[PDB]
């Protein structure tokens, strides 16, 4: 059974939000025309991924039992991906390639975020069931 | 334990998708272009089903008086925000980008940031039932 499952879900949660803003906010700076957006989002890009270093911070020696591990070790992986993609756009964008920028959208980043949430989902669902397995 | 443990999850995916929703509606307001408006108009009408879909979950779960006067305001200020919200599409869509920067500013994101708080006093309503 996973220890300390209902830390690590918050934990998670607060993770899989700033993942899905990320999406969200990298998804709109590749469509846009504006090479200037992504300046202007900045500031907050750079608060979701701070967000998301402190997550792992406090996360990472929770994470003990082997199946919870092996999932971290694939998230871990994906993240490489995930992050130099992102940049990639986004550097992209600030350039004006925006062919380039979306062409590396849909065939990197696309597929790394994809992954990311997807093993996050089966990091929380180890946690979600130890819990509900203890809350009787 | 199960019951604010369920209403937990499900307001921390409604956090989640303000949370979304924000950023999103803040690039359409800042972008220059105005294409995102229905580039992201799917993902955006899918981010919000998402929540009317929390809500309709949540409903019967409500059992306390403090958890049904937060769910009342959540409703008031839903109806600023859903309105700001689209309000800059809307201006985006008829070319008045620096209306859209301005109503993101003075309408939509203190409508969030009200909504946003709301749901965390509704979140700690559940962490204190399970402390």
């Amino acid at each position: 059974m996973m220890q300390e499952p209902l830390t690590k879900e918050r934990l998670i949660s607060d993770w899989n939000s700033n993942v899905s803003v990320a999406v969200a906010r990298t998804t709109a700076i590749a469509k846009s025309s504006d090479a200037s957006l992504v300046q202007f989002l900045a500031a907050d890009a750079a608060a979701t991924t701070k967000s998301t270093a402190n997550v792992l911070k406090q996360i990472e020696p929770l994470i003990t039992q082997p199946a919870e591990r092996e999932i971290l070790d694939k998230i871990m992986q994906v993240r490489k991906t995930y992050i130099a993609s992102r940049d990639k756009v986004s550097q992209l964008k600030a350039d004006g390639m925006a062919e380039e920028a979306e062409s590396t959208l849909i065939n990197s980043y696309v597929p790394a975020a994809q992954g990311y949430l997807k093993l996050l989902g089966e990091l929380l669902n180890l946690q979600r069931a130890s819990l509900d397995a203890k809350a009787a």
